[PDB]
């Protein structure tokens, strides 16, 4: 991503963890 606060990173964090739950 071309920067843009961390919130936008926190959204793709919970959505990225959903696809494949790490551990």
């Amino acid at each position: 991503s071309l920067k843009g606060f961390r919130l936008v990173l926190f959204v793709k964090r919970y959505v990225r963890k959903m696809r494949k739950l790490k551990l």
